[PDB]
């Protein structure tokens, strides 16, 4: 997160930390007590027994609940930047009760709408290209850019019906790397979307592009 704040206990309940062999590697959401959403490309491919989930901790390194995967499930539709949702099934089962919450989804077929507040977290960089990452969770609030602005940002094909974007036309407040898979919220804390993709971070008029909960629904309550 760039530009970002600290998160306070129970802003998340349901926001996990996914490490990789053992370093960070994306964030995700906790949708019911086996099952993690994620970015397809946060998991797509790669050996399913390198990655652990944490649950219940402003830090990804200690506290919580962890679990490593039993299964992975991208959307049927991935491709490129495309569709970029991932349904995780957890060997441990992750009870609600404490700072620990399953999340609340978008309606099917919500779109989230242009100049509303949206409040996305995570544990990536804090600047373009930076090597350190912090230790506890981060959020920032950017504005829902339209579909239109942002496929005048990107090309009119780059950014789907199942993207949204959020941003400041100035810059110096966005997702970036690491963030991936975790959730972008509105301002009723419902998530509406996973960090997936942009232009570099935090530029000005590059906005940060989002997967859709609302246009992905069916494919999340198939599986979860």
């Amino acid at each position: 997160i760039v530009g970002g704040t600290s998160a306070s206990a129970g802003d998340f309940p349901f926001i996990v930390s996914i490490s990789r062999n053992g370093g960070p590697w994306c964030g995700g959401s906790l949708l019911n007590a086996n099952t993690v959403l994620t970015a397809a490309h946060c998991v797509s491919g790669y050996a399913q027994s390198g990655f652990q989930i944490r649950a219940g901790s402003l830090s990804r390194t200690s506290g919580g609940i962890t679990s490593s995967l039993s299964s992975v499930r991208v959307h049927p539709s991935y491709s490129g930047n495309n569709n970029d949702l991932a349904i995780l099934k957890l060997s441990t089962s992750i009870p609600s009760g404490g700072n620990i919450g399953y999340a609340r989804l978008a309606a099917s077929g919500s779109d989230p709408v242009a100049g509303s507040s949206a409040t996305v977290a995570g544990w990536g960089a804090t600047s373009e290209g930076g090597s350190s990452t912090p230790v506890n969770l981060l959020k920032v609030t950017v504005p829902i850019v339209s579909r239109a602005t942002c496929r005048a940002q990107y090309g009119t094909s780059a950014i789907t019906n199942q993207m949204f974007c959020a941003g400041v036309s100035s810059g110096g407040k966005d997702s970036c790397q690491g963030d991936s898979g975790g959730p972008i919220v509105d301002s009723s804390n419902t998530l509406i979307g996973a960090v997936s993709w942009g232009n570099g971070c935090a530029r000005p008029n590059y906005s940060g592009v989002y997967a859709s909960v609302g246009a992905l629904r069916s494919f999340i309550d198939t599986y979860a």
